[PDB]
């Protein structure tokens, strides 16, 4: 069992694609193992570079492959190194680009608790044995918050385990069992934007359409409420176009339906006003006083939603 | 006639495209077949990584090419390895991404029953033979079906098959045939989503265009129709951008049309009311009084037309 | 003059890009030529895979470069092959997917009549001569028209010709002449989802927009005419949106700017009826009575303008 | 200094990027220069293809590298070919598509007058000389002109030029300077499309709001005005959306402009014309009659602006 | 300790992504170092292209491998060149094309300082010394600015520091610490496009929205200020599909977070004047009167804003 220390620098995360539940990770890696003591030029340990390292697998130096088990695709791989010690320890060295795969809940989507992970764990090496993990996340989690998309919270997480794998080749007694690294990086999304820019004037249309009632015609308050359902309507398509695509509702898309229900229901009390009637056209004063109903009507069930 | 034993193991299926009639998978590919004993260092298998694969080849180390039949452009070839064990079995282990193609019908939009599907057949050998294929969906289906996009639906399913190829080269009589690996796993679209963000205020929408039978004015009656229908182009647009797009209707678009339908009719009747007249005004009771009729009319359209 | 056979296979055709008169095709390309015999193992034909072949290429065995005229960047070969025979005989096999260029006349975009070509020919060699090309569309044609977007005509087509090229190198006299494969795919567009979803709702709104006259006040004749010419715009948008983009207008746009001028000429007349006048009110009866020259006067235009 | 005459060949031009300033460019390369008499197999040049120009490049055969100096990123690179004469003439043909950069002018947007180019020139060599340049655009510059974008106006152009680095190393004094080739064409928007589906209705659009004047009612003046209002917006976002980036005004935005500020002016007056006043209703005559004047007023500025 | 001079030529900067944090940067790299001398062909120094480099590296030359920090992906390399001299200097020049990563605030947005940074280092040399940078930003800052999107302010800017990082292998003492290039260049976006085109109309609008006061009857000045809400959403959605994506808010969205909150104020004042009154009906002389207040008090805080 060999045993190998990987170090993981984290330059950047991005490219949030919500639909894919997928994110963009840039940075270096860095595995060191200690293999047959060996004699450089000089005592000063051996560099080499990106494609002397190929010249050098090919004359029997051993480098084994690590896999990003959540990876997609295949990643950037940039500059990448070989540093060989006359002692024996050999320093893996490579800088990567590469989109990774996780679990995401967008249902809470304003306020958005997500987990950015790496999963790094040997591809054909069953006894190879990852010693410890170093993240080094150092690029500044805190100096500018509200400029970042995403607040990161603490520094990573590590955790080192054993996967088996139940289905394999025809030997299993000894080895289904692979070292994994896990890394995973809590994160909490800025709610500014979406606040200010979607809840509010979303809100204010809400507030505005309990007005109707003030209105004194019936004819005034249904045709005016026609007006309402279009802006409505015009309103969750600029959210739509803006906000990122899901396969299910957020928050701000039931505060949508909320304001068409809101709308539709304002409707059926209206025409209902009109023809529960005296004669014919007698309108119900505690209705057409709905007014204050109306407004912490819907409010007991916007408390009530979160809750 | 060589036996191959294949095993696939699939991570994720995601970026489906409607229009190219395409989806992403991502996994692992592993061939088994025995060839002839060899001796590595110690009795234990050898292991041969990426770049290494290809020097075994050109000493003449044979390893035939498998092919994805439905394929789209050419895969994103992971980390690949060889297990050569000394009793003579070889084992190849490789990982990939691909678009792949298969024919779908999304008529039934909203809910749509789907099947994704792989095809495997070796692309030079037409004996050489597919012993048996075993297919890892152990990503599981049912953890959170809400989060994921598409409900899986058993296991996967199976078939190994004798592809015969008419239109060949010189020599026929012995071999048109190759053994090809079909893989198909069948998948159901979440409609939550669309029933409640689409749907249901398409329906509110649609049922408050039947309330302007209860304006009183025939002004009132056209001015409003006229804000009705503005507000179901709003509406198709604010789908459309949004929904995937297609070479054919869907269930909401034929929602959409039915709306702009619905609306014409309601202005062809609010006209005709007017002009159908005693002296020229005269306006019909029972015509005025479509506002029961109108609503189960169209309602016994929509229950006419799934059946 | 070395005779050359060709044999294309179509699996796919899609990614129409109308802007940059482009379409994708994917599937295998096959060339059979005969050479010098040569002694295999054993009396069977060889196997050369990918990386292989570029080895044999170094050893002196002659491979034409063929080219795709038409193709836009360079294609995602995908597996390829030389299969080489004891007779002499030399089969290369790969497997493609490239973008390709030719002249799309999309005036009658709803009904499209395309046609998509690729052009091979040998790069490097005027005396090489290509002895006959075989298209296999067999990937059904009809099987499901309304599924697949475009609806293709018969099988293929081909020609081999000989192209000239004029300006060349010092020597002239017997090699300017290359042979050049053409294979034509004629292919109609599905006209459905753009009659019923595009065409049919605008007809509607149009047909609608003719209701203006129905009213009695100039005043709301006027402020309904604007709510008009919103709801064209606001189509206009939906349409150009979804819609593919192009240098030059469709049948719908037209059917579109037929929308504005009708508005405005509506709204020409409307003017005119309330100032041509008796004292300073008098309004036109038959000018009021359009109602009935304005839908045929535009349909005049309608059946006019195909023809 | 070595003689090198260079031939382009044009293709294709397309995907022009105006945030970018940015243009394709698919065609040919061909550069032909006279070196040391050499021994073909028979008498016959010899045709050196694609993987092997790299193979003759390391046996000390010269092949300067030429740059594109305006390109952008690295040209996809198709095949690739050198030809070799006994009489020591060398022919390097390739093909290549490439994005390239230029100066591009779009203030004038809907009528365009844009000029392609092409600069060339030797990499490392300051002494090798560009003999002359060719240009060959054949493919059709006016066979259907309304199908195509862009009108080509005239065959090409070219320059060959010395280029003087000042800034450079140790060693100034008799190689500053090297040869470039330029190549350019002139190139005119077609304007059409643009004419019909967006000057034109925007047209119509703004001498619609000239009609609030004809309005009675000071109520319906204002409440006409703001829908006006509307109409202009939903315009602006209907071109917007269609049409390309830029980080200046083109003349549809001026016209946009135009229109906003028309309908402010219409609503600064038609306030105006109510609070100056008799007693404090009174209308003035002149300028609810300015129903003649605005029209042409604004035409007046129209006819002043281009000029 | 080696001397490195490096030099950068800067041809263009181009496609910023505001949500990524990232710009495009198209250019040459220069690196000069004194090696030891050597025999050249004749005396003149020797020029190595492309693909002769890499067979010079694997003879044992030395060419350090220059990270490019703050880069986003690897970069796209063009043509490249080593220039070696008799008496022992080595000039690389390379040209590339690549994306870059760098601190943005845009919560100015309308009006931008923005700089565009370069961060050049070592890969894995502690000890080899960045001489000096010298930085070719020639191509013309003030030519056309108006045409330009950005607006160079002076002609580069340079440090050349020592970068320490803590986090290492076994061996502290004497080199934790690599040289690092940074190039900064000031730049400041052309508020034009914005003024005219968004901020503009945008302000006529929110007056417009004043005018509502002016308004006589109740009905008239509710009905109407909806009809501005919808104005105000369709402008919201007009200036979010064209400007750039960001996690913040803007200058402009405040600005459509004004004009709501102007407008639900407006209506909360008009249903207040309604229902304060004398008997139910009394409307306030000075509320009414409030077309004075309501501009500038608005412009109160408008003016207090931005101080
Ligand atoms: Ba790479
Ligand atoms: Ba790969
Ligand atoms: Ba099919
Ligand atoms: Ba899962
Ligand atoms: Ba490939
Ligand atoms: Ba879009
Ligand atoms: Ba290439
Ligand atoms: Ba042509
Ligand atoms: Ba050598
Ligand atoms: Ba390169
Ligand atoms: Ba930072
Ligand atoms: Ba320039």
């Amino acid at each position: 069992p060999v045993d190998v220390s990987v170090s993981i620098f984290i330059n950047k995360i991005y490219g949030v694609n919500t639909l894919e539940q997928t994110y963009k990770v840039d940075g270096y890696i860095v595995a060191q193992w200690t293999g047959k003591p060996r004699k450089t030029p000089g005592d000063k340990p051996l560099i080499v570079e990106n494609t002397q390292i190929e010249r050098w697998i090919n004359n029997g130096l051993w480098v084994p492959a690590l896999e990003f088990i959540n990876v997609v695709g295949s990643p950037d791989t940039g500059n990448k190194r070989l540093m060989l010690f006359p002692d024996g320890r050999v320093i893996y060295n490579a800088r990567f680009l590469g989109s990774f795969s996780n679990d995401m809940d967008f249902r809470l989507f304003p306020f958005d608790r997500q987990q950015f992970v790496l999963e790094l764990e040997p591809f054909s090496y069953n006894n190879q044995q990852l010693r410890f993990s170093d993240i080094q996340v150092y690029t500044e989690n805190i100096d500018n918050e509200e400029i970042d998309e995403w607040w990161i919270r603490g520094k990573a997480s590590t955790h080192i385990s054993d996967i088996r794998y139940d289905h394999l080749s025809s030997v299993q007694p000894n080895q289904n069992e692979f070292s994994r690294i896990t890394v995973r990086i809590d994160a909490v999304r800025n709610p500014s934007y979406y606040l200010w820019s979607f809840i509010l004037p979303l809100g204010l249309i809400i507030a505005a359409s309990w007005s109707v009632f003030w209105l004194e015609s019936f004819s005034e308050r249904l045709q005016t409420s026609f007006t309402l359902m279009l802006t409505v309507v015009a309103y969750a398509f600029y959210t739509s176009n803006i906000l990122p695509r899901l396969p299910y509702t957020t928050v701000i898309d039931q505060m949508i339906i909320a304001g068409y229900g809101s709308i539709f229901a304002a409707i059926l009390l209206i025409i209902f006003a009109h023809h529960r009637q005296a004669n014919g056209v007698e309108d119900d004063l505690l209705i057409q006083r709905c007014r204050l109903a109306f407004p912490l009507g819907f409010l007991a069930i916007g408390c009530v939603l979160v809750i």
